[PDB]
Order: C-alpha cells, then structure tokens, then sequence
C-alpha cells in the first residue's frame, strides 16, 4: 500500500500482475503435460516427472513475483487461468518443443518487463528479475535444447542412437 | 463357526472360497510365467522375477481372504487349482497380455463380491474388499497396462525405442 | 452446530448418542468383569487385566464416537449408565461367554447405524465406522471365540488338557 | 532347452514334473491343515502356524526343483492341483498323522526319483537330492514322530501329562 | 604315497590327472578369450573381464583336483598344455557358443570321472565330485545358455533388443 510504496510505478505494477499470470498459466500447462505422460497408454514416468517439477518451479516464480508486488506496495490482482492450449501432446518430442516455445514465451515477457524496469527507472526491479528469473531462464531453455536435439538424435537415426548410448552408457 | 458367526451369509461365505480358488489359480499361473522366463532358451530374468513377485503377491490375497472367512466365522472350502490356461507364454508381450487378462478377471470377481456384499447388507465385507483389495488391483492393473505400453513402443520401432532410451536413461 | 453441519442428519445424531451410550455401558461392564477377577476368592489376574484392558477399549470407542459427532456439527447428549447385568460373573467360561454376547450387541448396534448412515446416504458416516469400528469388532470377536473354545477345551478334558498344553507348551 | 541340456533324461525330468505337483499339492494340504486350525471353534494358533510353515517349505521346495529342471534343460509343465484329501482335519493327533503319512509319500517319491537317477546314471540328480531334500525330509518326519508321541502321552494318560510336564517346565 | 593311500585306484588317479590337463586348459582357453576381448579393435571389457574370471574358476578347479590327488594318496603328474584353439575368437555370439561347447565337454569329463568312480567304488570321490564340481558345472552352463540367448536375441532383431532393454532397463 501507499504507506510502504516507493519509485513503483502503476505500469510495473499491473505488468508484474500480468506476468504472475503468464507464470501460473505455464505451471498449468506443466500439469497438463505430466499427467499426459501418466497417461497408461502413453506410459513415461520419467516425462511425467519432468513436466510436474516445472509445474513447480513456474507456480513458485509465480509466487516470488506475489511476495515481491507486496514487498513493494503493489495489489496482487488475480485473472482467470486459460487452459492449457492442447488436451493431448503427442511424443515426447512434440511436448519438448512445446515446453520450450512456452519458456521463451515467458522469458521474453521477462525481457519486456526488464524493458519497463529500465524506462521506469526502477532498478529494484531489475535486480529482482537478475537475481531470480532472467539466469534461471536460460538455464532452463539450453538443458531443454540439450533434451530436444537427444530426443531428434535418439528417434532419428541408429548413428543417433549409437552416439546416445556410448556417451550416456560408455562415458 | 456359530460362536461368533453375525450378518455373514452362505452367499458371500461360498463367494469368498470361490475367490480363493482364483487368487490361488492366479498365483499358480504367474508361478508358470516365472519359470518359463527363467528358460535358458527365453532367459529374461528380470520377467522370471516381475511374475514370481505376483505370484507371491496373489497367495498373500488368497490368505487373507482365507483370514477373513474364519475372523467371520465361515468355513474355509479348498477346490482342486486348475492349471494355468498355456504351457509355454510367448513374448513379453504375449506374456504380460495375459496377466492383464487375468488381473482383471480378478478385479470383476472383486466386483462381484462387492455387489454380493452389498445386497446382503454386509458392510464389513465391503470395507475388507476396499482396504486390501480394489486399490491395490487397480494400481497393479495400471502398472501392467504402463508395462504393455512400453513393450509395445520398445518391440515396435526404433522411434518408440528411442523414446525410452531418452525417457529412462537421461530422464 | 449448525455452522459446519453438512449431511449430518438428526437421525445419525440421536443414534450415534445412543451408541456411545452403548459403548460407555460395555466399557462399565468389562470395569466389573476386571474387579471380579481380581477378588481374592476369584484371583484369576490375567482375566482381570484381559477385561480391564477391554473396558479402556469400549471407552476409546465411546471417546472417537463422541469426536465425530463434534466434528460433523451434532450435540453430544448424555444418558444415565446403565449398571452391568450381573454382580457376580461366575467361572471364566460364564464370563467369556456374556462378554461375546455384549460385543456381539455392540456390533449389532453398529451395523444398524451403518444400515440408518446408508439410508440417510451418509458416506462420511459409513467411512468412520468402516476405518474405526466394524474391522475391530470383527477382530475382538474372533479372538473371544477363539478363547471360549480354549477355556471350554481345558475345562472340558485331558484330551482337551492334553492337546492345549502341546499347542502352547511345544508349539 | 537343447542348448544346455546334457546327460538329463525324459524320464527324469517328467519325474521331476509329477515331484513338483506333489510337493504343491502338500503345500496346498498344509495351507488347508493351517485354516482349519485357525478356525474359532478350534483355535490351537501354534497348530495353525506349524502347518502354515510347512506349507511354506514345501512350495520352496517345489520352487528348487523347478529351478532345478531349468537349470538342466528341461521343462518345467504344471498340472492341475488336486485339493487336500480331507475338509475337516479332526484332532491334533489326527492332523499329525495324516501329515507324516503325506511326508512318507512325499520321501517314498523322493527315494523314487533317486532310484531313476540312478537307473539313469545321472549323478547331479542325486547330489540334487542330497543336498535339498533327502536329509530335511527324514530331520522333519523324525520331528513329526517325537510331536505325534507328544501329542499320544499328552491326551492318553496324566501318567503322560505328569511327565511331559516334567520335561518341559522343569527341564 | 602308500602311507595313507586307500580304496584309490591307478585308473581314478590317472583320469584324476588327465581332467587337472583339461581344467588347466579351459583356463589357458579362457586367458586366451579374455585378452582377445581386450584388443584395442574388440574392445568389449566385460567380455574380457567375464572370460578372465572363468580362467580364474577353472584353474581353482585344477587346484582343488590337486589337492584331492595329495589327498588321497596319488601322485600328481604334470602334462603339456595345450594351446587354444583359436587365435581370434569372433563375435561375442562366437566366443560364448565356444564357451558352451568347451564347459560341456568338461562336464562330461566330470561324468565320466564319476562313472570310473562308481564303477571303481570309490565313494569318496563321488562326493567330492558331487560337492565342488558337478553342480557347479551346471549352474554355470546354464548362465552361459543364457547369456547365448540373450546375445542372440540382442544382435537378431530390434524386437529382440526392445524385449532386453525393458527386462534390463525397466525391471
Ligand atoms: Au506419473
Ligand atoms: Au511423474
Ligand atoms: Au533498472
Ligand atoms: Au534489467
Ligand atoms: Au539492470
Ligand atoms: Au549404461
Ligand atoms: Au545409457
Ligand atoms: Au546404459
Ligand atoms: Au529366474
Ligand atoms: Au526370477
Ligand atoms: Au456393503
Ligand atoms: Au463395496
Ligand atoms: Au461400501
Ligand atoms: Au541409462
Ligand atoms: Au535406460
Ligand atoms: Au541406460
Ligand atoms: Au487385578
Ligand atoms: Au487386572
Ligand atoms: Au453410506
Ligand atoms: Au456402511
Ligand atoms: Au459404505
Ligand atoms: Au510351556
Ligand atoms: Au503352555
Ligand atoms: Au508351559
Ligand atoms: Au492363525
Ligand atoms: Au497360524
Ligand atoms: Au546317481
Ligand atoms: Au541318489
Ligand atoms: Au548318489
Ligand atoms: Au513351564
Ligand atoms: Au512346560
Ligand atoms: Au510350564
Ligand atoms: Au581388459
Ligand atoms: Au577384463
Ligand atoms: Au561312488
Ligand atoms: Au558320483
Ligand atoms: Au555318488
Ligand atoms: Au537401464
Ligand atoms: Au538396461
Ligand atoms: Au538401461
């Protein structure tokens, strides 16, 4: 509130509700997402665990930018949560691609947000999108690359196989 | 016996020596498809235990129905244990198939106890069916129905095969 | 009271008063059962301490019944206890058998507030007594059978002697 | 399978087949033997658990021998399980005879197998024999006759009582 | 010597020494296939390391018949040792199936030294035989069935390959 706030403006404000939103709607689609890889015809565990941690780590920046917008004196406002865009995913290389068009999508609302920061002259807000958000983005897209050209390798090719298992069984 | 006999009727005490039979017939088929595994000329060890564990598994289900009928007061009736339906079980896949078919062969006889119980107002029954026995067939039943899946995409291409690989060993 | 209370109907209420009625009167009974046993003209100590441990049972019972009334939003209302049947309980053969007849009418009363819980489409009901009463019930009348059969063998012959003292004294 | 399979003859391992549905069939008597003495109108619990162990032993012992024919090339085939000869098991006394009667005929089929053996010339059966079956065979029927003599002095006489008693509490 | 030497014929002594020959040269075969795994252009180290051990298990075997030979009484004679007979051993699938061919034929050894036994009544080197040779051979020409099956399965078809990997990778 008005007693605490200070150099936070009504634009970041409203882009961090914004934002908070586009973090819950990604933690969703997670959810959807590793209950498919539940699913007994579909049947990989270990993609099931994948995408249910993710649904973790984006409800708990959704979370972070929550208790920040208060630190700072803004009002949390919540919207409603658009459903994940598809009820089924199909292999595990068309989740991957999925997965990594969506963290860019979110990674380039951070930039956009570091964009405002910068125009409102808000350095807090930078330093909370450093420390906790910009780095951890591309951490998590590059081992999402990593994962999709392994899966091309692997159901490409018996080379792509053949490379997999020596690096993964051999070193 | 009549000391301690109450609310148990002829139908469900004949129903239950009935499931008996099936869970110990059960058992005496996954003991078939445990030594059939263990041949030197199938040699797929890691199966040869998957089924000797169920046949454990469905003689503990046998004796704690067996439990159940004297805690009752009813009389255990033992039947003679047909052999299991094939002497030699196919493929993996042959073989988990069949027990698919035959845990839910179960799972329906577990059923219609449960509507036997019912119609004879015997709630003890029904509580007994719950907490040893509908769940536990249908995460069994789910795990079986993971396991064919994954045969299937292993045994059927080397997409599938990649996927595992990528899913098991860097997942 | 009437600001949790959901699905809970003045039917189940009354009787589930009634019930810890019941459950406090054989809780009585089994407190005179225990002091009988422990006369000096009697002094058969473990029978004192079976049925004194037994009394804390029946008020256990009372006590959980007691709680789940409280936290379905129904008013505890209490009776006058009944004192018990006899004064005097005879041999342990006598006492054995009222006390299977006094569990059997508590099982009688909880299966016809099971039956009341399912005409009154109660599950929560159904569930409590399923998870805290009829299993055990169950159980405490087995081992009573199982106990009037053993004082009647030894109290019977030396046969009867004969074949307990093997049991217990070799086996 | 042919592979391994040396110097074992059709005629032993059919033998081995009709030895292992006997040691089941055992198992399944000793299974019936355990209930019945489980039940609450006779209620000798270390009766019940005495039999329960050897239905135990002897499926391992079914178990050995199935591994046995694996580990020699043959195969193992199954038989339907004929039920225990009798539905009620009278007294102690009559349960541990009909039990050292079965443990005859099972030592009687063992002694068999070793005369084929032999006949056969086949030396790995017999040390088979030896080592996991003939010597456990005569060490339990010899605890069966010192039981059943128990048992006999135990229910005849308090001359018998008297010196069990002796044996047992102050020895 | 003749200071202890009894009920030990010259031909048992003989054979004795001709099967520490064949043991000393299924090990020598053994090293041979162990190194051949080894080469740079091979390169299969558990094949190296597996065929080594073998050479480890047969030369023990050699020192036990040794031992037996002082033991009794004989006098160990010391043979040329003939070299393998292969200088390159083939594929996996090749050098297993030779693994096989060769432990048969010292089975067979084994066999014909426990007929010479029995027909010379020596029962103490049927038992000796019986209880560090004989069973031992047949574990581990089972193992190697196995193993056979298994290479065959791996290097036939991709079915194959799936069915291994979701028996070794899944269960
Ligand atoms: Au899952
Ligand atoms: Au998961
Ligand atoms: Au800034
Ligand atoms: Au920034
Ligand atoms: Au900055
Ligand atoms: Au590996
Ligand atoms: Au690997
Ligand atoms: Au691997
Ligand atoms: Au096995
Ligand atoms: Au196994
Ligand atoms: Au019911
Ligand atoms: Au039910
Ligand atoms: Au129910
Ligand atoms: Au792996
Ligand atoms: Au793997
Ligand atoms: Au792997
Ligand atoms: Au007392
Ligand atoms: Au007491
Ligand atoms: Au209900
Ligand atoms: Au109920
Ligand atoms: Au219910
Ligand atoms: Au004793
Ligand atoms: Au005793
Ligand atoms: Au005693
Ligand atoms: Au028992
Ligand atoms: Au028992
Ligand atoms: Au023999
Ligand atoms: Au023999
Ligand atoms: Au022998
Ligand atoms: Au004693
Ligand atoms: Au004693
Ligand atoms: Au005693
Ligand atoms: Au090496
Ligand atoms: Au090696
Ligand atoms: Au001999
Ligand atoms: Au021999
Ligand atoms: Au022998
Ligand atoms: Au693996
Ligand atoms: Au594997
Ligand atoms: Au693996």
């Amino acid at each position: 509130s008005s007693q605490i706030r200070q150099n936070y403006s009504t634009e970041v404000e409203a882009a961090v509700n914004r934002l908070v939103n586009l973090y819950l709607r990604a933690s969703y689609t997670y959810l959807s997402l590793g209950f498919y890889f539940d699913r007994d015809d579909v049947a990989l565990e270990g993609v099931c665990h994948f995408f249910r941690e993710l649904a973790e780590e984006k409800r708990e920046g959704a979370e972070r930018l929550l208790k920040m917008q208060n630190q700072r004196g803004g009002r949390a406002l919540f919207q409603d949560l658009q459903k994940p865009s598809q009820d089924e995913w199909g292999t595990t290389l068309d989740a991957m691609k999925a997965a990594i068009v969506l963290e860019k999508s979110l990674n380039q609302a951070l930039l956009d947000l570091h964009a405002l920061g910068s125009a409102q002259a808000d350095p807090h807000l930078c330093d909370f999108l450093e420390s906790h958000f910009l780095d951890e983005e591309v951490k998590l897209i590059k081992k999402m690359g990593d994962h999709l050209t392994n899966i091309q390798r692997l159901v490409g090719s018996q080379a792509g196989l053949g490379e997999y298992l020596f690096e993964h069984c051999t070193l």
